[PDB]
């Protein structure tokens, strides 16, 4: 049962699987994957592609000839599978040159360099075939006041993104950027750090239409933030390019479990939105096996990855569809919730005796909103127990 | 010494000096203050002006006769004091009318009712002087996820908003609006929760020009945002319109306590970048005397919110014009910082052999960015240690 | 399906489905029930008992007449339906007297009528049948350092404990004490604020036999710990007394949601070790119907909190009896975690190599431990989706 | 000013000094210390002494002869700085095969080894003259709830450290256990996670005395906890064996920032707190300096530590000292929150009306408690702003 195919676009990072286990208190557990393993495994396991941070196809490094023969070996994997390479991102926080940052790093040298590192993998990513660049600023921010004035950084991020768009738009790519927020780790405060200061920054950067969010579950939840609400706002202004799927529970260091795991009711209507929504971007999984596991437990984790979204997708669906629940959903007034406030304009709603003089403002208040039944109806169907 | 004047622009909510002490768990422990004895008090303080409520001045459901002397005993307080009002709100939380909402209430009829209540204090505030108007939407959001279509409620939030904005336009108005973000408390979740949601949502009105941020120093930190890096981020878009002053210990319930309580060294940044930045609004007070006062305790909590403020801005000034700090920040690269990545333009990065094939990255990760010697110079300022 | 009887212990405080709806934001949006209505209409959900505070069953400041007439009534229900009292406390936190504390108020006088409160109030918990009498010191605790000597503040608790125990020791007694944790709220800090803080505590009370822990899930949560463990924990001690049940989400304000909402997965592990354990005692909800609901929505609200409890003890109950988790659980060493590490003894663990000198390090740490498997059945079970 | 020297006592582990800068998302920044520089220049900066890991001082795997002289130079290092070594702990969490634990690892040939590990470092702490034995369980829970039954990881746990003060006791030492809580990070969970959990586990050993608690400021603050409290609560049951130092923002990873840094005024009240109960162990700092800084920068934060630490201990002392905050105190009653509720007995309290029948609630009721003006004393005095 649940068993996914490509066709429901389901994506994994190199980096996910791949993941050796190296913790802050803690050596490797498993050895390295070679990227061509971890595409023909995930292929077998139903996965449609893979992504990749330049340094997790190519060693940091490399030489030319070097280079060329990892991405010869990439490219035969995916040719062999069918798989496809939909997102790729630069890795611009393992190397110590960009331990204050990339992007905004106070050193204009190191500045520069980050630039010049993500501009090399974005024509790589073309290459291969994606469609969405991603940015983890994750060493960009602070650990003390004084370290970092905020106006002068993001004035230094702005710099950075419309250099990139101003690239792309220069090698007629149509490849889109995605901003994946963070609160904070490994910086102990990360700047754009939730999905609102995001979209928010893009709408100041000289072409905005370049620029979404790639908001991760965990990240927003790191924030004590409701996720499905989040991706609501990212929807509503049209900048959902793409997503990163795993678990969190709450606030605490990023955890990356499998999706389904955390947060499970999160989990749930996060599903029910992306598929009420019609999302049309890849169901990516940025998560990583725990180091308790084997390479057995890898694939175990992964898989489940999956499952879950697809256990998910048919309880939401069930729900939506539900004639119970359509009547609740009435009986909660969803349906007013959808019609404007006042088509009539404003000058009607002035004139509007009923919107003030003769409201009945107890009446209204007595109105139960019924909205426990509804969540009771939702319990039901998530746990198959209607 | 620290003694506060008017020209210091402080300014308090009724709200705030005359809260009850009313809580979920616990009755009222003081009684109730009248506004004009709240005004006398804090201009003895040396307060500059107060802010407040529709329902705090007026109680709700006033005749117009008792509306007028309300209003008017309030005006001779502010005549014989010399304070100011500069900014005014609506109460859209307390009566159970609004315990789905206001503007994005399911019920139309609430929201209709939400706008012509707001928009008859706005009338008020411009009575008054009000420069700004605050909307903290306290109840807008959910405790269940289907309960509240976040995409709908943000269309009718627009919608609320956009009309506010005809309204202000329509009456040749001067005020402006500021949202106030709040992760949750007294809902589930809150929407809008943060300063970069409310930013971002502020783009997508139809007048964004008209509308801003009230920030609050506790709120961000209920989601454990760094609140200095939310101001630079409003900044540094132009839309720091208003901010609530006060004090919190991280996650857990709004705590409202006096500014300086709380995070003290977030405060002190707090003060360096409003200071440095020119903010030339309020600095306002939203908080509350804990329960555990008598009337003597709310007047010297009061107190405390502006003597903090004025140690903070003496210690952050001496900071900033220290050479020994000017050395620091230089060390640093705060002044790198501060300068263009590339004003040489996209495509000579491009051809800078400096920023790549000749980047010597290990030259550059070698250098430390000194910022814990800085950090303890802002320390030794702040405690008075140098 | 998954209907409650009274056989399934399943009890609520007056207080639950009695809250008003008042929060600090907001007025009631319900009603005051009469006890003898939620007694009756509890037991037509298939509650088997109630639970008091005393001023939930006669009004603070009552006469002996009408205290008399509130348990006369409160008694006919009680037999009218066959409901029990199986545990009763204190309100030592509302009245504006115990704005400090009760039984660690600053002031002396205030500390000793807190505990002739609670001592009235064993009586009649006694009288009613109750085996548990909980205290829950909301209000013991600070918003500031200087304000509470917390070792002074441990020393008055102690005294407080011992004094009552000495009370119902000398009345011959078989009521036991059940101390309930809470990290913050209405307190910045609330004295003993974990299950482990108060598990401490009680080790040095005079008669500690006669002590447990009333652990509640959300208390539990809002320190972001896990209270599956928690709970583990107090069972290994065998002060598991009595239990409170419902949601929450993190860490945020006190959210007191239906058992099942919040975290599920937390919800359902701990019902597997209730279960597992075989707890004997009341399975109590304390929690709020959301201020959003009318009546019919509180008794819904209700009814989730026993229908969720049922449906997770289904689904754990067949976790632990399928062959296949069976299987999984001997693969992951769950086995092993039960059997002594060295019943040999010390000079045996001394004397054998096999634990230092030729162990082979690598090979065990090469050993998965199959902990996503496992775990991936146990969502399978919870989801109905095996 | 501020100056430290030996007989203050400050004492840092090898591993903080000597972090090279690792994290997660990030190589190392700075190349390996040898234990005989850190020693020298911590003797240089007015340290006391150092504390150690087994793995930090003698490479994991090294042979007797490389053991032997490791040590050898340690100690001549020690000699020539007069610096001490007052603890000493184990690495039970960097090696693979720790990843489900040590003294609780699901497979019982780790656990026996583990206890093997252990007990050679102890031989080795006694050598150098260590009093205390610190246990941080990094590795002791779970991240999914099939995967750790807490009941048997606890009798797993009670098993190790008995046979530990088993042979301790054994050999004749006079060395005593403290063990380490953290909520969190590594695993998703760790068992024992606050000083309460700890404090509570350890009454059920069988000799208790051999064991207490070293909290340390950040890991409590991982709870949200406040950290005085609990320091509090260790040292009303006799338990603050040792303690480590500090800095921490709230509920998020690990950062053992800087002691001073994070939470300012949790560490005044905390050096009120042990300056005042006359706490005699090491002031111990585990602490990293940030990755961002070169050896200068190392050096710098290292020396911040304690400077930090004697500034408060300077405001903290005069603040208690100060005639018009010993008037405060007398006002909000701390002196009689230090007397005894009932020294009168059970029975007089029974019979004294002025506790029930006579107490004016009202009157008790409308007495503030000054805790504000208390408070701004404290910060006045913080801040050198009397
Ligand atoms: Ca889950
Ligand atoms: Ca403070
Ligand atoms: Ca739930
Ligand atoms: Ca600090
Ligand atoms: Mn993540
Ligand atoms: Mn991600
Ligand atoms: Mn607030
Ligand atoms: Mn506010
Ligand atoms: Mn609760
Ligand atoms: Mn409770
Ligand atoms: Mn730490
Ligand atoms: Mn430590």
């Amino acid at each position: 049962n649940y068993q996914p195919t490509p066709e429901d676009r389901f994506t994994f990072g190199l980096w996910t699987v791949g993941w050796q286990g190296r913790d802050p208190f803690g050596d490797a557990t498993r050895r390295a994957l070679d990227p061509v393993e971890s595409v023909q495994r995930l292929a077998e396991l139903g996965a449609h592609g893979v992504t990749f941070h330049d340094d997790d196809l190519i060693p940091f490094g490399s030489s030319d000839s070097e280079r060329e023969e990892h991405v010869k070996r990439f490219r035969q994997a995916l040719d062999d599978t069918g798989m496809k390479v939909p997102m790729a991102t630069t890795n611009l926080f393992t190397h110590p040159v960009f331990k204050d940052g990339g992007f905004t790093a106070n050193d204009r040298d190191v500045r520069r360099y980050a630039l010049r590192k993500t501009i090399r993998n974005i024509d790589l990513a073309v290459e291969l075939g994606a469609e969405t660049y991603v940015a983890w600023g994750g060493r960009e921010g602070a650990e003390s006041g004084g370290a970092k004035d905020v106006r002068d950084a993001l004035d230094r991020m702005k710099e950075a993104f419309d250099l990139l768009g101003e690239y792309v738009t220069s090698q007629g790519y149509d490849i889109r950027f995605a901003i994946e927020p963070k609160p904070n780790e490994p910086r102990g405060d990360i700047l754009l750090p939730t999905v609102g200061h995001a979209l928010a920054f893009i709408e100041r950067l000289e072409r905005p239409e370049l620029y979404g969010v790639n908001p991760e579950v965990g990240h927003e939840q790191m924030a004590g933030l409701n996720f499905p609400h989040g991706i609501a706002q990212a929807l509503w202004a049209g900048k959902l390019f793409h997503i990163d799927l795993n678990g969190q529970n709450g606030i605490k260091y990023d955890q990356d479990l499998r999706f389904g795991a955390g947060d499970l009711r999160a989990a749930f209507w996060l599903v029910d939105l992306l598929e009420s929504a019609g999302y049309s971007g890849p169901r990516h999984f940025d998560f990583k096996p725990p180091r308790t596991e084997d390479f057995d437990g890898v694939w175990a984790s992964a898989a489940g990855c999956m499952r879950n979204y697809l256990i998910l997708k048919e309880r939401a669906a069930a729900f939506r569809a539900d004639p119970e629940v359509q009547e609740a959903l009435r009986a909660s007034r969803l349906d007013e919730l959808a019609r404007p406030t006042a088509a009539d304009g404003l000058q009607a709603l002035l004139d509007d005796r009923s919107a003030f003089e003769e409201f009945d403002v107890d009446a209204a208040a007595a109105r139960g909103m019924a909205f426990e039944r509804l969540d009771q109806l939702a319990m039901d169907h998530l746990l198959g127990a209607r």
